[PDB]
């Protein structure tokens, strides 16, 4: 039994995160636990303060018409819990439910682990005989609790995009609001834990340039290679899967390339040394001791700018 | 209390994906979150616009007969949410529920990671005293939302196969519709991440052909073999299990074969060298330097065509 | 209010798999999704075709007495969905529910991966004041849909054991039916993927018999041993846990034993060589080159016959 | 509306395992699927066989008072299914529900994998105006079905501790029964699969005592060490986490200790050999060949007795 | 229909843990299973002992007004089970529900594995027309059962912070109580299992200082490095992820640094030895034999005090 007038029905909305948690780099989901507040005018139940004697009349949710507001990108849907319904005398209604759901918002890993992310929660509502339109009420949207935390993330802002995106769908108007939680990573623990050790084992491979022992050099470059892969296995947990070209793992790919040309160089210095041209081998080796770090530092700089300064 | 006439009851159907997600290579399932729209004529509740005054009369789902449409291939069944029921005056009914479920559609991994897939969602309905037949209404079947994404997949099309497959079952006619979501993989991130490093460590093994040091050669070919398996462990996540003959992993099997014959060759060049026939050893080695890459490039071509050009 | 007569109540039963899936080697469970059909005579609701005018009278499940048929070996119990209830005029009732559950059927891994399995679904019903007995109706038991698949299994048959096992339990008769789904594995993908590479790395270890270099030989046999264990880690997923003596893994245990005696032999050839008896060392080595493969092929044959030909 | 008399209300109880499954060494839980039978006198509904004509009067659970029996150590609580309620003429009531839950019973891993375990299921009931006391009825407690199995365990007994533990709690008496399922492990598959290979790779390390090659010896002892850790990773699944001092893993710790002193000995024999005291090196080596196995066999015996014979 | 008077409504509260379990270092959650007791005055249902004849009048929860107490930091919300409602004659009500939930309390890993933790459970209640305030009743808050256990933790205390934190929220007063479970780890099993073996493999690397064999030394330091990473993979389960600077893993980072400078030193002693300055190499080596352990023991002491003595 929807409210009736010549105007489209506006429904004021407001999310308020009590807790957010379980960001899931793999499923691209994150759980949330929040208030939802709806508010809309219904003159059919507008009432008299004086004859009834009360400032506000509460109602059970079964009793009166309530718009079908729905989340769009939510798996584990319909976890709801009505907390309050308060009808104002002029017929404005104030609905307030607690809810929680696992939202599905895609993440972009290209600048990992310096990425920022912007999680989304959509709300549609579908029209009936009246057209229906949602819109954000900022006093009740200010959705961060001070206590919200994503471990390993700094939480920038929770705000709504004030203009609803109205559109046709299966022969009805539908109105969709977009709430956005913005976050950025706590990278620094990764410097001690991921980048530095990989670099150390790479440098250990570069030691081979001061050796002429082909036996010591294969044992060097190849044993550091095994160490490299084993270490990559060790941190496999902090290197989430993407079908796209990540920053980390561009530099990883580049590191495997350095293992390969280190092996090429070692093999060359040895073939050269056995073809009785020791001067060329010692020159290629003495050269590599400068060449390898430098092309690395350069390729690292190109690569950083390509992802960040671009 | 089903509607009655001399004709079989046609029920118009339409799926509309709001979100699809959680494709699961292991369980061969994927979650979906969509509209379902059913529509069918029931003259028993056909009514008068003039005497009742309204263009359309909505009903609670308990109130009137509703066909038992059911998904066939769905674990985590019965996640339903009625959104709209609108009865036209001629007795046509328009049902619209939001639902989500994890569909069970088998995947074919033979051309991984260049595979395309075609996910399926079936709908049966079972006959009563009236025969019953489902059929697809394209205006409400156009099921892709623009926002649907399978991370790492390009989503080609969501369409329904318009002819229902009617058939006897436990002494009743049953009618089954087939909706099909079509997808194809985002392979390219795999070239930097999977294929190139395996190739580099294999080439490092081929370095042994320029060495005559049996000590350096065992250390070479066998340490690169350990590196190879360790790397395979590293990418174990991106190589899903099949009971059948995959393209990748045909080439992987072939790589293990190349490690084996490299070891055979190394051992031969060394036994030959100790039997005082150094010319045969250096000829077998100098030969291997061309033979190995070439049979590889050839075997790779045969293998590519066998899977793709066949 | 159970039906009454001087006879024990027979209830005709019939399972019909629509889908089976998620065979779980670890939990020894598998999910299923099927029809259940019950059928039994109740003269109390037998009725007149002529005075009532209809061939069959349908009933809501709340309305009439329905036997408590129950699955025995089912975790995630009670996922039910009544589809049809049709009462015949003589009082026979035809019940038909769709259901799904995860069945608990033990698997036997001794001949893995050439094993066949025979999954079980039990049905008990418990007596009241009337004795009660289940029995299988083959027209509705023919439970395979053509579309059922267990990925990596060929599905032989779905049949029921026609004689119920009646027995006393907590002072009541109980009757239990046994339905059996029979399957056999798709082994062949395992030959390229598991057996051949293990064999290659073992043969690489046998290469040591053509070397006299103790340095090269320890590096050989022990680096192939590390490769072995790393490879075992790689295929750890396809080697399910058992508390019993599996075929695969008998041969695996035997492979570790071959690494051990290869190390013993290498060490012996070297101690012999340093005790200035080179003729014994070269004889033991030249002997091993035949002895190792042959005792392997023999032990493999004994072992195959012990598990298969026994 | 509880039954009233001058006596405390005794409630006879009885669990009957239909299936037990999913023992979880990690969460320290195990799933169960059983009957529960309650029985208690209620003269308020005692009735006349002659005037009513029936030997037993069944009731719907809503209709009559039923004690709040509750499991204590259960996550995934309240999975219930009433099967029977039968009231005797003198007012004794016989309740029977099927249920399943995941019970939380701590495991003790100190003698793994020769451990036995004793799983617990508690039942409290809380007092009202009448005091209330549970007590076990053995005819309906005999809870094993013949078909119960924990894969890899032998199931000794399912019995109840007949004396309830009554106690004050939040100003009411509460009565708690303790049912106990007793089990012991199937260790033997572990001898081929875990213990023997670790021992083989350790013995391979001991081979170094017959070599004087410091190059061969480091390659030996350290490559077997890497093999060891890799093997430990391989069986990581069968070595469950404890915050306490396990038997296995005492012996593992001891094995790492043997790797360490083998390295110490090897380094010593080599420093001695370069300080031109070859006699002391060859004596320390020739000594180690007996010392290492023996201190091992001894330490293994001490360690076995400390855990088992103590 | 809330109780009315000129005063704010105080609601006495009390949690009582029956079981706590499944502490989850990864999700930073832990499950709990407890009593909740609410108590508050409602004169509207105050009653006469004499005219009604009973000391206490029990009520069904539907029948009377009950405050909306709610947990704040709880995923898997609303697992409730009313156990008792007892109204005193003066109108005080005594509510008692059993519940269980997975609480979300952040953990601090900086002093792992010597950390203590302090888990939190919050309770808000929201005001209506009356202001509403929660407060803790210690006789029913004494929440530890003697049987509570977190495996691997010693459980210090379960207490409540007696002063509620009242505050404005969405135009209502809200009152929030804070219950705190305090725990501290069982570290000692980690000394045999994690710290000692890492130290052993590190010391094995330090053996290289008594060798001048560059072949033996690369094989030494680098093979121990691989061993190190493999071992880190073995204990990866007991080293939970943090975005911050942990104590363990500061020492791990420092260990990787020692591998790196051991490689540097080895390479230097070898380049020095080939530049025909053997005295500098043997001095740097003989120096390292004291320098490495000592800077380690010092760095370990600095690092211990920085985390613990600071
Ligand atoms: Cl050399
Ligand atoms: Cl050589
Ligand atoms: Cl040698
Ligand atoms: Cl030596
Ligand atoms: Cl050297
Ligand atoms: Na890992
Ligand atoms: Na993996
Ligand atoms: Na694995
Ligand atoms: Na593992
Ligand atoms: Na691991």
């Amino acid at each position: 039994p929807p409210p009736i007038a010549d105007e489209p029905l506006t429904v004021n909305t407001g999310i308020y995160l009590i807790e957010c948690y379980s960001l899931d780099d793999k499923a691209e989901t994150f759980k949330v636990n929040a208030f939802l507040s709806l508010s809309w005018k219904d003159r059919r139940l507008a009432f008299d303060p004086v004859r009834s004697g009360v400032r506000v009349k509460t109602y059970e949710p079964e009793a009166i018409w309530i718009p079908e507001i729905r989340f769009v990108n939510v798996e584990n849907a319909r976890d709801a819990d009505v907390v309050d319904i308060s009808v104002s005398p002029d017929g404005t209604v104030q609905y307030l439910e607690r809810f929680s759901a696992r939202v599905l918002s895609p993440l972009d890993f290209r600048r990992y682990p310096f990425d920022s992310q912007t999680l989304h929660i959509y709300l549609i509502v579908r029209s009936v005989d009246t057209r229906n339109i949602v819109l954000a009420v900022d006093l009740e949207k200010v959705g961060k609790n001070d206590d919200v935390f994503l471990t390993g993330w700094d939480i920038e802002s929770f705000t709504a995009v004030v203009k609803p995106a109205n559109f046709a769908l299966e022969d009805r108007l539908e109105s969709k609001l977009d709430y956005q939680l913005r976050i950025s990573r706590q990278y620094f623990s990764y410097i001690p834990n991921i980048i530095l050790p990989m670099l150390f084992i790479l440098f250990i491979s570069w030691t081979a340039f001061w050796s002429t022992s082909y036996e010591a050099n294969v044992t060097l470059v190849v044993s550091t290679l095994i160490a490299h892969i084993a270490f990559n296995i060790l941190v496999e947990t902090n290197l989430p899967k993407a079908p796209y070209m990540t920053y980390t793992g561009a530099i990883i790919f580049m590191i495997y390339l350095f293992y390969f040309v280190a092996v090429i160089e070692v093999t060359v210095q040895h073939y050269l040394k056995v073809e009785s041209q020791p001067a060329r081998a010692a020159s290629i080796t003495r050269a590599s001791r400068i060449a390898f770090p430098v092309v690395f530092l350069l390729a690292n700089i190109i690569l950083a700018f390509l992802f960040f300064g671009f």
